């Protein structure tokens, strides 16, 4: 396993995609506590910052701030601090921005490679056609699946980042 795969195991349990065992999503049948969801998001943000740190990726308009269950993203607009956790909404904007960031890291990764593409398309708040936003409402199967697509995209991003470091 690579240096990233070693610390971040992205897999799936039942209908939930998981990162180091933490389920990123929640459905009425099997409710996942926000503490778990926020910790999962925290690990994702840390994972992304890890890739940027190691591959020397410079994000001009964004700044990742891993902070456990209260992780944040600073978006230049001076900067707007978005909460990548819960407890339309600022949370919704953090998730869409996470997609923007994944796209940007991917773009710079391909640049570095030349001197790389993810499986699911990300357009605004939608990944593979599903929205990462729940507008204040509680998680549903759609959002849970959208998150599954997001982590799959990240799992690939991870792989590429590792191949390059070789």
């Amino acid at each position: 396993i690579n240096i990233f795969n070693a610390t971040f195991k992205i897999s799936h349990s039942g209908p939930f995609a998981t990162i180091n065992g933490l389920r990123l999503g929640s459905i009425p049948e099997s409710v996942v506590p926000w503490k778990e969801i926020n910790a999962a998001l925290g690990q994702l943000i840390l994972l992304l910052a890890t890739i940027n740190k190691n591959l020397k990726i410079n994000l001009v308009d964004y700044e990742l701030q891993p902070m456990g269950s209260f992780s944040k993203i600073k978006k230049r607009m001076d900067w707007l601090i978005l909460p990548v956790y819960y407890d339309e909404t600022k949370f919704d904007k953090s998730l869409e921005t996470t997609l923007e960031i994944i796209s940007e890291i991917t773009r710079q990764l391909s640049t570095i490679a030349s001197s790389l593409e993810l499986p699911y398309i990300m357009n605004k708040d939608k990944i593979n056609g599903l929205s990462v936003k729940l507008h204040g409402s509680s998680p549903n199967l759609e959002w849970t699946t959208a998150m599954k697509f997001l982590l799959t995209n990240v799992k690939w991003l991870l792989a590429f980042s590792s191949n390059l470091l070789s």
